[PDB]
């Protein structure tokens, strides 16, 4: 097997080889002087199964991944399987309004006509998995979250909204722990908030998990909400760390800590997903 | 037919509709706050033949064009047809060392399998026509060049490099002159320049046209050493203006005017190639 | 048999003929007052396998070489074998751009032409061998690399990068070292590396092996990264020691020592293949 | 038709191309840091007949030559001609001693079996002609040097030696003049001199021409010769100007005048020979 680490993915993918002990094969990359991207793979990858890792966000990573996938057709392949951390585009996906574009179906098939798999680390909504014409599989992050926070004092984990249930019930299965959500809801300029199950977090140590923090808005609401009740510690994690200016400080304005995966990486990457990902690439 | 006219043409785009007689659509378009890309096109573009009109060089340009392309399938159009004045990647069309991507290829096929057809302004090598499965036609500049320089006095058309050849030849005929190319080399550290045929160019009016200007290198050197054996006027012009790093005040160090097209917008842009892009468009119907 | 030492290989041929118990037969050399080329063997080699050891990397050792193949034809000899100790030219060899020579191609072809075999130690990329019509043997100094290094205290056998693996690999097994490989790219002018496997190289001693030494650039760069890392001692070798301007001062910047092979002669010159030649010689 | 231009020979070559309208392609060419030659053509020579122009003396000539020979085979030609205006080692075409190379028979095995054909211009031995698997034609400069001394108030024209006769029979003939020969001879440390036929060269303007001048110790000699006896202009001309140690100032010391052909491009360049190879590139076509 050959591990091909992308610009965005450096530290997971180096992880990743590292476990599995093969070389975290990096591209040669620069711009040309009227800025379009240059990728050279100068290693033979014939006839090797070749694990792509890189995120699929930015216009940069899209072209990345794009170039990559026309690269290694130098080389005759044994298999081309796409590993995209956190997989952009997938905000929703659907049309709203009309005009709008199914960004993750386009790109989603895109990359499914240079691959033979693809996979992605808790996609933001499952949809965009029947996009693609090869499998396209859904690998999760909880173990990873569940093996740091073993170690944690924790009274509840939590979800901050109404959709990241199911994996809040498994994360807190696995620690052991009662679990709740918050619904919050704008009703005429007034906020409403709701607790399911009406848990009493007066005194208690509260663990909120959420798939992604871009501007921390989501996140950062509901930290103020359980500390202006009375908790007395919250854990506030993610899989995907973006931290779009400046989510880190309204976060911790309630928040004691900031722990993300490496999906994302960034100084709060704590949790590595890299077990999680060997093991797919293990039985694939 | 209805014509969308992205980020990176607007000029070129609105002359084109204009001269068509209709609306140069655009995108509503902004970034998210994580710095994706949001498109919406509101108006109805059901049953119509579409002409997408956008660049293809940049990473958001590309985005732009994607975007769009998927955007469009949310009307149940007649054709979708892209027009990409200026068409990226387009000197990336061969591995010129192993593992090398040819970017040219794989951008063309994405494009390809989304649209019923491409076009674009003078490609920089037409090899890339054959990576698209759909009719990919190669516009030309040449007759707005003619049409701009019929009204000044040019003695010779140029192309810098022996590689633009069929361009200033064809250019050189309707404007009625005689034309050469340079042939520069580099021996050993030491720059070896030939004129073919070897004309005498003192005194004289020189058009140097080339198909791109990026860093304008090789047109900057080509025109003082012209400029150096007498040339009394040096005119450049390229159909896309990209003028990277200092690119345009290096050629007019010795160059007495840059004039490139709209393709890629700049201040330098006095050559529309909108008619062109229209008479194929006509053709495609709408 | 008989010994041809070219002016290029004067030190290695002489150890081989001294081991073989034979005379190192030197051409009578000059240039003409125009700078054309004169050589003259005016011993009788009629009815001998001949051996001529000379490298063919230099314009001048291209002349030396084709115009002994012209003088020794004066002689019916039993066979005409060449022996390069190092081969020029093997710098891919293929056509990365169009327009390029194959110039390892023509070069051994000519070669092939007018001797009955060739050899070389350790060409640079073996696909060269396949342009030979008579058979090309590459000869490894790896044995006498190791018999260097046995009296020598190392940690770990290190490549400067991902290609010259094979003979890391052999040569570390030979001394019962571990050993490992560096990774270097370059992406968006930041450099990147990575170590495979991930070994921690604080306060250990390296013998970093390469095919061969010209600018020093590859060699020094990575005993900088391993002696900002911690390493204790850094040995170098390589093969064949070009050593262009200023590549000795560039690699003991960081480097402790540099031993190369007699296949180039030079100051550090300090391993000498006739072992491996010689073997090649009695096998042939 | 496409005409090579090889780093020794870019003044003959672009004369050639002009005279031929065609481009003199020169090579991108460069050291590697260990001293290796790099070549590149990027022009596309598919398809054509191409003519190589370069010297074969220098280690570096000889290499640029062979390294072209390889580059080439990357594109499908018509055809492959050598021309090397002058032809190294045309001087060791036998063996004198035993164990020396004949260097002109494996050099040309070499440039014969990577050609379908190859010229030279007045080759110092025609035995080396006979080397070669492909034709080897032996051009001449002697209309050329008549052309140039057509104008020059000439009385003899002479050979330095007993070797360089027929030559001097055909410029003398086409010049409408007699002439002679010197026989040089070292008999016990002492030289003597025939003149044949013993012509007084007294207040007589000689032409003395000779196929190469390297040290030039011959024809300095010659000209002191005739210096002495009373001559009163003495031009010397020669092929192949190689002008080693001293040789153009040992001669003009007693010569008034040198003019050489630009097979070997100097100062003293003065007759170019562009003409009698164009007229073999023509009969071999394109
Ligand atoms: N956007 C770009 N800007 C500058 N150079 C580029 C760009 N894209 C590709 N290249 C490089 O240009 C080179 C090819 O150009 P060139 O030497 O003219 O050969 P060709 O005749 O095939 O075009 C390749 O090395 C390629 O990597
Ligand atoms: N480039 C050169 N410069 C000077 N002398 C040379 C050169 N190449 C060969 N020779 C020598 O010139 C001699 C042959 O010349 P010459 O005596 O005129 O006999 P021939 O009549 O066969 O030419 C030989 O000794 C040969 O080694
Ligand atoms: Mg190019
Ligand atoms: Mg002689």
């Amino acid at each position: 097997m050959k591990i091909i680490a992308l610009r965005s993915s450096l530290k997971l993918a180096a992880r990743i080889a590292e476990e599995l002990k093969t070389e975290p094969v990096m591209p040669d990359e620069r711009r040309f002087p009227d800025g379009e991207l240059y990728l050279r793979y100068d290693e033979d990858l014939t006839g090797h199964n070749i694990f792509i890792i890189g995120n699929t966000h930015s216009d940069a990573e899209v072209m990345e991944m794009i170039l990559t996938l026309s690269a290694i057709q130098d080389y005759r392949t044994k298999s081309v399987n796409i590993i995209a951390p956190y997989y952009g585009y997938a905000r929703q996906h659907q049309r709203y309004k009309n005009g709008e574009p199914i960004s993750s179906q386009i790109l989603t098939e895109i990359y499914s006509s240079y691959s033979n798999s693809i996979a992605t680390v808790d996609i933001h909504d499952e949809k965009t998995l029947s996009y693609s014409k090869v499998k396209f599989s859904d690998l999760h992050a909880n173990d990873a979250i569940v093996r740091y926070y073993k170690n944690v004092d924790v009274d509840y984990v939590v979800s901050p909204d109404d959709g990241g249930l199911a994996r809040v019930a498994d994360i807190s299965a696995k620690l052991g722990k009662k679990h709740f959500f918050i619904e919050k809801k704008r009703i005429d300029d007034r906020t409403v908030e709701m607790k399911v199950p009406n848990v009493d977090v007066n005194g208690k140590k509260l663990l909120i998990v959420d798939d992604i923090i871009s501007t921390g808005g989501t996140i950062a609401k509901s930290s103020g909400l359980l500390r202006e009740k009375g908790a007395s510690k919250i854990y506030v994690s993610a899989v995907h760390g973006l931290f779009v200016n400046g989510s880190e400080n309204k976060i911790l304005q309630n928040a004691d800590e900031i722990h993300v995966t490496d999906t994302v990486e960034s100084k709060f990457s704590d949790i590595s997903v890299y077990q999680e990902v060997c093991n797919y690439i293990r039985d694939i």
